Parts: C-alpha cells; sequence; structure tokens
C-alpha cells in the first residue's frame, strides 16, 4: 500500500488525528537542521507511532544532541546513531580542512517498546554504506535502513518524503508506505517514481 | 618540555591566570560545558582545540564554543575493530568521536601528508597512533598542547614522540602516577 | 451537564478525536515544551465562534499568544487579577501579586465577550469568584467549556454555578477525588 | 550634568564604544527591537539594571533575551492609563539587573502598579525607585524627553539620544536647553 499527500505537514496533521491514524515507522529528513521550531513536528508526530515503533530522523551534528534529548521528552528511546559515507567528496578546500564525506542519521524506538532491528546475520556495524554518489537520496541507502528497522507489513511515513525514495524502498521491500510533501515539483516527482496516476 | 600537574583543572587554572600561560592547542577527552569557558583564554590567537565528546554533546559543545570566539571547524571520528553487548536488538557502537574548532580569526594549522583528506584517521586491532595523527595534523612541531584531563597520558607520550612540549592535569591520583612513569620522572 | 476524566490530557486527546468532540471554550491554567504542545493538540476540538482563556506567566505569554496566532487562533486581548497576599523580597524586590491570563479567539470567529450593564474592563477582580466572572464573560449559558488541566475543579464549579456544561481533566489522583467530590460522584 | 544627542542608537552607540562609556541605568521605551539590548548592554556598570517599556507580544522575548546578554530578569512594573473587548489599560515596563548586582531597588517608607492615571510622575517615581542621587541614567531612545526631565528634577545626570528632529527639540527645550 502507497499513499502519498501534497500538503503542509503541519496542517495534515490534524486530519491524522481525527482519522486515528497509527503507523510502524517514521524515517525522514527534516528541513533545516529558538529550537522548538523545528523540532516541533516531531512532538507533534510522535503521538502516531504503535507502542513497538522507532522513529530515524536524518540530521546535522551540529543538532542530533538536541533532537535525540527532545526525542527522549517526547516518550521516545534513543538507541543509537548510524552513518553513511560518501566517496567522492565536493571536496571542496583539501589543504586546510577534512572533506565532508559523512552523512548521520539518528535512531530512537518507542519508551517500552519491543523493537525491530533485525540484522541480517553477520554481526553488524554502524555504518550501512560506503555507497558512491557525489556532488541525495540513494535508494540503495533508504533500502538498507528500511530494510533493517521495518518489517513487511509495517507502516512507515515520511512527512518530508521529497523526492520520495523512502516511498520507492518501502515499496520494493513492500512495506506499505505514506508520506507528505510540501512543493509541487517534488510531490509529482515522487508520485511518478512510485507510478500511481 | 613536559610538564603535568595533579590538581583539579577547575582551581589551578587560576593559577595559570597568574602566570599569564598562554597555549598553542588544548587537545583533551573530558569525564562539562563550563570549563571551556575558563581555559578558553588561554588559548594563542591562531590555536585550536580537538575535544572528544559522545554524540548526546557534541552539538552543545559545538555551540558553546561558538559562544566562546572559537568556530567549529569539523569533527572527527575514528573506528575500533574490537567493542560486544547484544548485537541482535541493536548496532554495536564502534565510533568515537571528538570536535574540532578554531580561534576565530586564527591561521590555523591543519597540515595535510602526502594522504588526503577525510573525516576518520583510524580503524584498531585512547590508541597512542590516534593520539599521534591528530597532534601531527592539528599541530606544528614546537607548539605548546595542553590536555586538562590527560587521564593515562598518551596526549602527553604523542607529544613527546612528535617533540610538541605538552602539558596535562589529572586529578585522580592512579592516572596521574601512571602518567608520570609513561613519561618520565 | 459535567464531565470529568482522571487521566493525562495528551493521552484522552485522540479519544476526543475518536469521539468527535467538539467544545465551546477551553479555560485552562497548565502547570516548559509541552506548555506549548497541548495548544496545537487541543485547538481543533473548539467550535468556530470559540475562544480561549490561558493562564500563563509573563516570561511565557509572548510565546503562547504569537503559538496561538499560527494555529489559527487571534490573539484578542490578555486578563489580569491581583492577589492580596502573596508572597517569596520585599525589602530588595517588587511583592508579586498579580498574575495573567490570555484571551484569544478563532481566527473568523463571531466570538462570545458579553459585557454586563456598566461600562470598560481588563482587570476582572480583590478562586471561584474570579473564575465566575471570566466565565461569565467569555461564554454563553448552554455552551461547552473544556479545562484539559482542571486541578481542583473550580474552572468546572464555576461553570456549574453558571449553568454552562463543563468537561475536565486531571492526572493527579488527589486533586481530581476533590474535584469529583466538589462537584458530586 | 544632562547631555542629549540627536542621532541613531545602532552607530552612535560604536561612538560610545571608543568614549568607553559607562552608564548606571538604561530606562527607555523603544519604538529588531531585541538587539539594541544587545550593543547597549556593555555600557551598563556590575550593579547597575535596565527598565524597558514594552508589550505583552514581546515581554518574554525581551526579558529572555536580557538573561542572554547577562542580566538578570526580575519582575515586570505596570500602568493605568470597542463593546466587543476589553478596555486597554495597561503599560508594561521589564526591570533587569547585572547578573552578580548589588542593585538599586530604593523603596520609600513602605510593598508593583506606581500609578493609577509619559506622566513625569511615572518616570519621577520609577527613577526615584531604581537610581540613586548622582547615578548615569541612559535613554537611547528618549523621545519627547521627559526621562530626562525627572532626572534634571531628581538630579539624576541624564543621556539621551532621538533620531527625529521633532521630538528632539521638544526634549531639548524641555531641559533648557
Amino acid at each position: 500500500m502507497i499513499q502519498i499527500y501534497h500538503a503542509d505537514a503541519f496542517e495534515i496533521i490534524k486530519d491524522f488525528y481525527q482519522q486515528n491514524l497509527k503507523v510502524d515507522a517514521i524515517i525522514t529528513d527534516p528541513p533545516y537542521n529558538k529550537n522548538f521550531k523545528l523540532l516541533e513536528w516531531i512532538a507533534r508526530y510522535a503521538p502516531l507511532v504503535n507502542p513497538n515503533g522507532c522513529m530515524v530522523i536524518f540530521c546535522s551534528y551540529r543538532f542530533i544532541s538536541y533532537i535525540a534529548d527532545f526525542l527522549e521528552e517526547n516518550g521516545f528511546v534513543v538507541k543509537d546513531f548510524i552513518q553513511w559515507v560518501k566517496n567522492n567528496p565536493m571536496p571542496r578546500n583539501i589543504h586546510r580542512r577534512y572533506v565532508q564525506d559523512t552523512e548521520f542519521a539518528l535512531w530512537a524506538v518507542k519508551k517500552k517498546a519491543k523493537w525491530v532491528f533485525n540484522k541480517p546475520k553477520n554481526e553488524k556495524y554502524l555504518r550501512p554504506l560506503i555507497l558512491k554518489s557525489p556532488v541525495q537520496k540513494s535508494l540503495a541507502l533508504m533500502e538498507k535502513i528500511i530494510s533493517i528497522h521495518t518489517n513487511p507489513n509495517d507502516i512507515v511515513l515520511d512527512p518530508f518524503m521529497g523526492s520520495g525514495t523512502t516511498g520507492l524502498a518501502c515499496k520494493n521491500l513492500e512495506r506499505n508506505f505514506i508520506g507528505i510533501e510540501s512543493e509541487k515539483e517534488y510531490f509529482q516527482t515522487a508520485k511518478k517514481r512510485l507510478n500511481l496516476f
């Protein structure tokens, strides 16, 4: 099942309250990254998650401490952080500074939740991909995140879905996606990648 | 030159003000925001800091630094090949962090090898080799490196092998004399 | 009609969505963070012509008012009342005698108001008497008032004396049974 | 001593840094409006305070901002003075002191609401309270004056700034010059 909306996440959320919607996991990459604003989508969307559900939020090292504390204020337990590295950076300036090859994501679960994890064998580390693509997002990255923290019929929610790619990953993994995007061009891009019409 | 102290970093620091001390780089792994503000005045105009931290803090420490006249340039990380608690419900934590910040108008060091870039100096078999690479990068041979919490040393030992002139402080008696043995009398 | 619950306002709210509850006025004094978040969740329950009256602090009220205006409410005004027996300086400081409340209405609403025989406004009082006048003003006789934090009651009691059909929630069991007895069981 | 300037508070402030100026209390009613605080805070002496007239749609922000700049927010003071809404009787002011300050306060014979009916009496009573006889009072936006005039009558050594010339010459006349 794939269902996407063209809307403002801070408005359709009220409609989700009326429908008493339940989703298994929110896997998203929020905008930006008073800090409330916007940690606030978290406080607003946190009630949708099932007792055993989790969250995965992509972010910047200048924020993650704030996001994590906020999550644990809203009824989640932060288990760990995951990362993925790009092999071809911008660079940009290599004689005065490090290249930023690395992006981060936060992983938190509901408080008394029995969470998924789900671990192919092997036994496994903190960084899903060495990836390729230079300069988002790679389908392969999202597929491995979604392969890990969700199971086949669990409901995945991406309040900012952008191009899709969270939804596309869920589809290939047969995971029942719901997603939201504000701007029409990205919405139409996600909608075409996901067929429908 | 190597000089170590057995003391509380939050008290002997005042003695440093009286001595009008200046240091080139502070490289440490503290055992939390406020020591930065008190040890920041010791830093030279072109100096930097490298502070080991946790992902639950690193965002705070970065912001606190930028309030005190430093610019957070980047973060570095290094991985252990040997951690394991329950691997079936969770990731193993292989990854450790440090924050890299420089003085505001500083002309900082960097100093890359023939090698190139990235964000991650080492994997493993804390480690002297790691500290050796941090100090090799962010300091020059005669600069003064300060470690307000030096623990075992190894910031000091790395500095000694690289001929970089260490100063350090340790509160707990066991670790200090361990550090005192590792360098020399 | 009076209905009270022993529960957490941040959970039972979903039950209010299932029941499609609609309320005319929310008049409450919450016990920072979550002080803004209940607004966004409880706001949809208010009828097109309804209002809110929120007790708050001068250290907050600018936030709450502005938050109200992003959520489909219009901040109309603030009201205040004075306490005759405050306590902490007094030799170094003002006595804190004054408490505030926020008054907001739904955006396109034709709101209640409803002033008595004489003239003018803004400082109701010198408690039941306070709430009776607030409720006498901003609601009409058969309208529905909701107090997600009712504490001792007294928001409900004012509604009962004024025949205004109260709903209220209280988390702490001691205060709830206080309100439950104060009304009846 | 009374000293007034006709200028913009957001640049002449730099001249005040050059003169190494220090003022004991800033008492003002500004016409964004948070940052003048950040620039004018260093001028305040260790035991000094600030009194800022503001709106309840702001008062919480200004307070938080004051406490970001090295002041501690003590309290607010207020004074008086459509059929469908309340009449607006109330104006606010924020009162803050420097952090480790031993501040003024200075209450009468004795005990938040100074007046029942800017009035010179209001400002005179504020200044009678939060300053002492020779302390230096600064009003970066002084408008019509009346902060300077209270300070003159109470012998408090005023400094003030106004951008618009109409109010300035009115303030200049009231202070003689």
